[PDB]
């Protein structure tokens, strides 16, 4: 019963606005945190079928449930697009190399 299951990690959909509010204020605030920039343009490589319209961000979701602050990224991350609108939640876990799997 996890809203979003990355792998191991469970994430209930409030855990993935608390992430998203944070990730687009620091957007549309044109600030970025961590040595990767985060959030920062997702290009969607991999082809997902998202709802909402393009450009995505990606902002890193952390299973501790603390929001993200500039360390260690993990595999998760919870990407929105320009309006602020959950385009959806993606992992590495269980994708090769760099490549990204949606949480189910």
């Amino acid at each position: 019963a996890c809203d979003y299951t990355c792998g191991s990690n469970c994430y209930s959909s409030s855990d993935v606005s608390t992430a998203q509010a944070a990730g687009y204020q620091l957007h549309e605030d044109g600030e970025t945190v961590g040595s990767n920039s985060y959030p920062h343009k997702y290009n969607n490589y991999e082809g997902f079928d998202f709802s909402v319209s393009s450009p995505y961000y990606e902002w890193p979701i952390l299973s501790s449930g603390d929001v993200y602050s500039g360390g260690s990224p993990g595999a998760d991350r919870v990407v929105f697009n320009e309006n602020n609108q959950l385009a959806g939640v993606i992992t590495h876990t269980g994708a090769s190399g760099n490549n990204f799997v949606e949480c189910t």
